[PDB]
Protein backbone atom coordinates (compact mmCIF):
# COMPACT_ATOMS: atom_id res chain seq x y z
CA UNK A 1 0.00 0.00 0.00
CA UNK A 2 3.13 2.49 0.26
CA UNK A 3 2.90 2.97 -3.29
CA UNK A 4 0.15 4.10 -3.60
CA UNK A 5 -1.03 8.36 -3.10
CA UNK A 6 -4.65 8.34 -1.74
CA UNK A 7 -6.59 11.25 -3.91
CA UNK A 8 -10.24 11.06 -2.73
CA UNK A 9 -12.32 8.60 -1.02
CA UNK A 10 -15.36 7.91 -3.34
CA UNK A 11 -17.22 5.07 -1.82
CA UNK A 12 -17.94 3.54 1.43
CA UNK A 13 -20.81 -2.49 3.42
CA UNK A 14 -17.54 -4.64 3.21
CA UNK A 15 -15.09 -1.98 2.77
CA UNK A 16 -14.02 1.29 1.58
CA UNK A 17 -12.77 2.63 -2.21
CA UNK A 18 -10.38 5.73 -2.80
CA UNK A 19 -9.33 7.17 -6.29
CA UNK A 20 -5.40 6.66 -5.61
CA UNK A 21 -2.24 7.51 -7.50
CA UNK A 22 0.73 4.76 -8.31
CA UNK A 23 3.17 6.87 -6.60
CA UNK A 24 5.96 5.10 -9.10
CA UNK A 25 3.89 4.44 -12.32
CA UNK A 26 1.62 7.42 -11.91
CA UNK A 27 -1.23 5.05 -12.89
CA UNK A 28 -4.80 6.25 -11.64
CA UNK A 29 -7.21 3.69 -9.82
CA UNK A 30 -9.48 2.94 -7.69
CA UNK A 31 -8.05 1.36 -4.14
CA UNK A 32 -10.37 -0.50 -1.83
CA UNK A 33 -9.43 -1.75 1.49
CA UNK A 34 -11.54 -4.46 2.26
CA UNK A 35 -13.71 -5.82 5.82
CA UNK A 36 -11.10 -5.82 7.94
CA UNK A 37 -10.64 -8.50 11.33
CA UNK A 38 -7.52 -12.64 5.69
CA UNK A 39 -9.51 -15.93 5.21
CA UNK A 40 -7.47 -18.28 2.98
CA UNK A 41 -10.81 -19.05 1.24
CA UNK A 42 -11.52 -15.38 -0.06
CA UNK A 43 -7.68 -14.91 -1.34
CA UNK A 44 -8.40 -18.15 -3.44
CA UNK A 45 -11.67 -16.80 -4.19
CA UNK A 46 -10.51 -13.05 -5.33
CA UNK A 47 -7.65 -14.92 -6.96
CA UNK A 48 -10.34 -15.96 -9.32
CA UNK A 49 -11.87 -12.99 -9.96
CA UNK A 50 -8.47 -11.64 -11.16
CA UNK A 51 -9.05 -14.42 -14.00
CA UNK A 52 -12.44 -13.11 -14.98
CA UNK A 53 -11.84 -10.41 -17.49
CA UNK A 54 -14.23 -8.68 -19.87
CA UNK A 55 -14.75 -5.38 -21.01
CA UNK A 56 -18.02 -4.71 -18.84
CA UNK A 57 -16.33 -5.63 -16.45
CA UNK A 58 -14.31 -3.19 -14.24
CA UNK A 59 -11.00 -4.45 -14.32
CA UNK A 60 -8.94 -5.82 -11.30
CA UNK A 61 -5.74 -4.84 -11.61
CA UNK A 62 -4.50 -6.34 -8.58
CA UNK A 63 -4.62 -8.20 -5.28
CA UNK A 64 -2.31 -6.89 -2.12
CA UNK A 65 -2.29 -9.40 0.39
CA UNK A 66 -0.49 -7.62 3.28
CA UNK A 67 -1.31 -8.35 5.98
CA UNK A 68 -5.43 -5.17 5.81
CA UNK A 69 -6.34 -6.91 2.03
CA UNK A 70 -6.15 -4.34 -1.00
CA UNK A 71 -8.06 -4.57 -4.32
CA UNK A 72 -6.81 -2.48 -7.12
CA UNK A 73 -8.78 -1.72 -10.06
CA UNK A 74 -9.25 0.14 -13.33
CA UNK A 75 -10.61 3.87 -12.68
CA UNK A 76 -13.93 5.00 -13.89
CA UNK A 77 -15.29 8.08 -13.20
CA UNK A 78 -18.54 7.91 -12.50
CA UNK A 79 -21.47 5.71 -11.85
CA UNK A 80 -24.86 5.10 -12.96
CA UNK A 81 -27.05 6.60 -10.41
CA UNK A 82 -24.71 10.13 -10.25
CA UNK A 83 -25.82 10.02 -14.53
CA UNK A 84 -29.56 8.78 -13.61
CA UNK A 85 -29.83 11.80 -10.89
CA UNK A 86 -28.50 14.15 -13.52
CA UNK A 87 -30.37 12.88 -16.17
CA UNK A 88 -33.56 12.79 -14.18
CA UNK A 89 -34.82 15.84 -16.27
CA UNK A 90 -35.11 14.73 -20.03
CA UNK A 91 -34.11 11.08 -18.82
CA UNK A 92 -31.20 9.10 -20.64
CA UNK A 93 -32.01 9.08 -24.37
CA UNK A 94 -33.57 5.57 -25.21
CA UNK A 95 -30.27 4.72 -27.59
CA UNK A 96 -28.06 4.70 -24.21
CA UNK A 97 -30.43 2.83 -22.18
CA UNK A 98 -30.53 0.20 -25.01
CA UNK A 99 -26.31 0.20 -24.97
CA UNK A 100 -25.86 0.32 -21.68
CA UNK A 101 -28.81 -2.45 -20.86
CA UNK A 102 -26.93 -4.60 -24.24
CA UNK A 103 -23.41 -4.14 -22.83
CA UNK A 104 -24.36 -5.03 -19.00
CA UNK A 105 -25.95 -7.86 -20.21
CA UNK A 106 -22.86 -9.02 -22.17
CA UNK A 107 -20.74 -8.52 -18.98
CA UNK A 108 -23.70 -10.87 -17.21
CA UNK A 109 -23.80 -13.48 -19.86
CA UNK A 110 -19.83 -14.06 -19.42
CA UNK A 111 -19.87 -13.79 -15.90
CA UNK A 112 -22.61 -16.56 -15.54
CA UNK A 113 -21.21 -18.71 -18.34
CA UNK A 114 -18.15 -19.46 -15.54
CA UNK A 115 -20.75 -19.82 -12.89
CA UNK A 116 -20.06 -16.26 -11.23
CA UNK A 117 -22.72 -14.60 -10.04
CA UNK A 118 -22.97 -10.40 -9.23
CA UNK A 119 -25.49 -11.00 -6.42
CA UNK A 120 -25.92 -6.72 -5.80
CA UNK A 121 -26.32 -5.42 -9.07
CA UNK A 122 -27.61 -1.53 -8.68
CA UNK A 123 -26.96 1.58 -10.09
CA UNK A 124 -24.28 2.48 -7.49
CA UNK A 125 -21.99 -0.28 -8.86
CA UNK A 126 -22.57 -0.14 -12.42
CA UNK A 127 -19.79 2.57 -13.78
CA UNK A 128 -19.40 4.36 -17.12
CA UNK A 129 -16.79 6.20 -18.97
CA UNK A 130 -16.70 9.09 -22.27
CA UNK A 131 -16.40 6.35 -24.65
CA UNK A 132 -20.03 5.21 -24.08
CA UNK A 133 -19.24 1.80 -21.57
CA UNK A 134 -20.40 0.55 -18.95
CA UNK A 135 -19.07 -1.72 -16.42
CA UNK A 136 -19.69 -4.32 -13.79
CA UNK A 137 -18.35 -3.54 -10.35
CA UNK A 138 -17.75 -4.59 -6.42
CA UNK A 139 -19.22 -7.80 -7.17
CA UNK A 140 -21.06 -9.29 -4.25
CA UNK A 141 -18.67 -12.18 -3.50
CA UNK A 142 -19.82 -14.52 -1.19
CA UNK A 143 -27.85 0.84 5.35
CA UNK A 144 -28.23 -1.77 2.37
CA UNK A 145 -30.27 -1.70 -0.72
CA UNK A 146 -33.33 -3.70 -1.51
CA UNK A 147 -34.84 -2.49 -4.08
CA UNK A 148 -33.46 -4.26 -6.59
CA UNK A 149 -33.60 -7.89 -4.67
CA UNK A 150 -34.67 -11.07 -6.35
CA UNK A 151 -38.19 -12.41 -4.89
CA UNK A 152 -36.16 -15.48 -4.83
CA UNK A 153 -33.37 -14.21 -2.43
CA UNK A 154 -36.37 -12.25 -0.30
CA UNK A 155 -38.53 -15.14 0.42
CA UNK A 156 -35.14 -17.12 1.62
CA UNK A 157 -33.69 -19.26 -0.89
CA UNK A 158 -30.33 -20.47 0.01
CA UNK A 159 -28.65 -21.75 -3.10
CA UNK A 160 -30.09 -19.01 -5.51
CA UNK A 161 -28.76 -18.88 -9.40
CA UNK A 162 -27.83 -16.24 -12.32
CA UNK A 163 -31.27 -15.47 -12.52
CA UNK A 164 -30.72 -12.65 -9.58
CA UNK A 165 -28.73 -10.81 -11.43
CA UNK A 166 -31.08 -10.31 -14.60
CA UNK A 167 -34.18 -9.53 -11.61
CA UNK A 168 -31.74 -6.75 -10.82
CA UNK A 169 -31.04 -5.48 -13.96
CA UNK A 170 -34.40 -5.53 -15.12
CA UNK A 171 -35.13 -3.52 -12.28
CA UNK A 172 -32.07 -0.98 -13.06
CA UNK A 173 -33.71 -1.02 -16.88
CA UNK A 174 -37.43 -0.34 -15.91
CA UNK A 175 -35.73 2.72 -13.38
CA UNK A 176 -33.62 4.87 -16.49
CA UNK A 177 -36.49 4.54 -18.64
CA UNK A 178 -39.37 5.99 -15.88
CA UNK A 179 -36.75 7.64 -13.49
CA UNK A 180 -38.38 5.95 -10.72
CA UNK A 181 -37.06 3.09 -8.98
CA UNK A 182 -39.31 0.34 -9.91
CA UNK A 183 -39.42 -1.33 -6.42
CA UNK A 184 -38.69 1.07 -3.91
CA UNK A 185 -38.51 -0.93 -0.50
CA UNK A 186 -37.27 0.21 2.76
CA UNK A 187 -37.34 -3.06 4.27
CA UNK A 188 -37.40 -7.20 3.46
CA UNK A 189 -41.40 -7.62 3.48
CA UNK A 190 -42.60 -4.24 2.34
CA UNK A 191 -39.73 -4.87 -0.76
CA UNK A 192 -41.77 -8.26 -1.13
CA UNK A 193 -44.80 -6.41 -1.08
CA UNK A 194 -44.26 -3.85 -3.52
CA UNK A 195 -43.05 -6.62 -5.99
CA UNK A 196 -46.73 -8.39 -5.28
CA UNK A 197 -48.56 -5.14 -5.56
CA UNK A 198 -46.84 -4.75 -9.12
CA UNK A 199 -46.88 -7.90 -10.56
CA UNK A 200 -49.28 -9.41 -8.57
CA UNK A 201 -48.42 -12.42 -5.33
CA UNK A 202 -47.08 -15.50 -6.91
CA UNK A 203 -49.26 -18.50 -6.34
CA UNK A 204 -47.78 -22.13 -7.89
CA UNK A 205 -49.48 -21.59 -11.32
CA UNK A 206 -46.99 -18.79 -12.36
CA UNK A 207 -43.93 -20.00 -9.71
CA UNK A 208 -43.81 -23.63 -9.03
CA UNK A 209 -42.36 -24.63 -5.40
CA UNK A 210 -43.15 -21.07 -4.38
CA UNK A 211 -45.24 -22.20 -1.18
CA UNK A 212 -42.98 -24.04 -0.12
CA UNK A 213 -39.93 -21.49 -0.03
CA UNK A 214 -38.64 -20.89 3.50
CA UNK A 215 -40.21 -17.17 4.42
CA UNK A 216 -43.33 -17.89 1.61
CA UNK A 217 -46.66 -17.45 4.26
CA UNK A 218 -50.24 -18.41 3.18
CA UNK A 219 -51.47 -15.62 4.61
CA UNK A 220 -49.89 -12.88 2.50
CA UNK A 221 -52.07 -10.89 1.07
CA UNK A 222 -52.78 -11.80 -2.69
CA UNK A 223 -52.92 -9.12 -5.01
CA UNK A 224 -53.56 -8.74 -8.65
CA UNK A 225 -51.46 -8.37 -11.62
CA UNK A 226 -50.69 -4.37 -12.70
CA UNK A 227 -50.77 -4.18 -16.86
CA UNK A 228 -47.25 -3.54 -17.38
CA UNK A 229 -47.90 -0.44 -19.90
CA UNK A 230 -48.86 1.09 -16.52
CA UNK A 231 -45.67 0.27 -14.78
CA UNK A 232 -42.67 1.11 -17.62
CA UNK A 233 -44.75 3.76 -20.21
CA UNK A 234 -42.87 4.86 -22.24
CA UNK A 235 -40.98 1.95 -22.84
CA UNK A 236 -42.17 0.38 -26.69
CA UNK A 237 -44.05 -3.11 -27.32
CA UNK A 238 -40.23 -4.96 -27.69
CA UNK A 239 -39.02 -3.20 -24.29
CA UNK A 240 -41.69 -3.90 -22.49
CA UNK A 241 -41.77 -7.45 -23.86
CA UNK A 242 -38.33 -7.99 -22.93
CA UNK A 243 -38.08 -6.45 -19.46
CA UNK A 244 -41.03 -8.77 -18.69
CA UNK A 245 -39.37 -11.79 -19.23
CA UNK A 246 -36.46 -10.34 -17.46
CA UNK A 247 -38.53 -9.81 -14.15
CA UNK A 248 -40.76 -13.25 -14.44
CA UNK A 249 -41.19 -14.84 -10.82
CA UNK A 250 -39.61 -18.34 -11.65
CA UNK A 251 -36.43 -17.61 -11.70
CA UNK A 252 -36.26 -21.22 -13.95
CA UNK A 253 -38.47 -19.00 -16.83
CA UNK A 254 -36.57 -15.60 -15.99
CA UNK A 255 -34.70 -15.18 -19.69
CA UNK A 256 -31.10 -15.64 -19.44
CA UNK A 257 -28.56 -12.83 -20.29
CA UNK A 258 -27.76 -15.13 -23.50
CA UNK A 259 -31.20 -15.30 -24.42
CA UNK A 260 -31.83 -11.53 -23.77
CA UNK A 261 -29.15 -10.31 -26.41
CA UNK A 262 -30.91 -11.72 -28.98
CA UNK A 263 -34.31 -10.55 -27.98
CA UNK A 264 -35.96 -8.24 -30.90
CA UNK A 265 -34.90 -5.49 -28.41
CA UNK A 266 -31.58 -4.89 -29.18
CA UNK A 267 -32.30 -5.52 -33.42
CA UNK A 268 -31.36 -1.79 -33.49
CA UNK A 269 -28.94 -1.62 -31.01
CA UNK A 270 -25.61 1.28 -31.26
CA UNK A 271 -23.60 2.90 -28.97
CA UNK A 272 -23.92 6.28 -28.44
CA UNK A 273 -21.44 8.15 -26.23
CA UNK A 274 -22.50 9.59 -23.34
CA UNK A 275 -22.92 13.59 -22.07
CA UNK A 276 -20.82 13.38 -18.87
CA UNK A 277 -19.47 16.31 -16.48
CA UNK A 278 -16.77 15.03 -14.50
C1 LIG B 1 -17.63 -0.37 -4.51
C2 LIG B 1 -16.55 -0.17 -5.53
N1 LIG B 1 -15.47 -0.93 -5.66
C3 LIG B 1 -14.65 -0.49 -6.68
C4 LIG B 1 -15.28 0.61 -7.22
C5 LIG B 1 -14.75 1.44 -8.35
N2 LIG B 1 -15.09 2.73 -8.39
C6 LIG B 1 -14.61 3.46 -9.42
N3 LIG B 1 -14.90 4.83 -9.57
C7 LIG B 1 -16.03 5.59 -9.22
C8 LIG B 1 -17.16 5.06 -8.64
C9 LIG B 1 -18.23 5.88 -8.33
C10 LIG B 1 -18.15 7.23 -8.60
C11 LIG B 1 -19.27 8.12 -8.31
O1 LIG B 1 -19.72 8.73 -9.27
N4 LIG B 1 -19.75 8.26 -7.03
C12 LIG B 1 -19.71 7.26 -6.00
C13 LIG B 1 -20.67 7.78 -4.94
C14 LIG B 1 -21.61 8.76 -5.64
N5 LIG B 1 -22.90 8.10 -6.04
C15 LIG B 1 -23.41 7.06 -5.10
C16 LIG B 1 -23.98 9.11 -6.26
C17 LIG B 1 -20.91 9.11 -6.92
C18 LIG B 1 -17.04 7.80 -9.19
C19 LIG B 1 -15.98 6.95 -9.50
N6 LIG B 1 -13.82 2.96 -10.38
C20 LIG B 1 -13.49 1.67 -10.31
C21 LIG B 1 -13.94 0.86 -9.31
F1 LIG B 1 -13.56 -0.43 -9.33
N7 LIG B 1 -16.46 0.78 -6.47
C22 LIG B 1 -17.46 1.80 -6.70
C23 LIG B 1 -18.76 1.12 -7.07
C24 LIG B 1 -17.61 2.79 -5.56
Amino acid sequence: MENFQKVEKIGETYGVVYKARNKLTGEVVALKKIRLDVPSTAIREISLLKELNHPNIVKLLDVIHTEKLYLVFEFLHQDLKKFMDASALTGIPLPLIKSYLFQLLQGLAFCHSHRVLHRDLKPQNLLINTEGAIKLADFGLAVVTLWYRAPEILLGCKYYSTAVDIWSLGCIFAEMVTRRALFPGDSEIDQLFRIFRTLGTPDEVVWPGVTSMPDYKPSFPKWARQDFSKVVPPLDEDGRSLLSQMLHYDPNKRISAKAALAHPFFQDVTKPVPHLRL
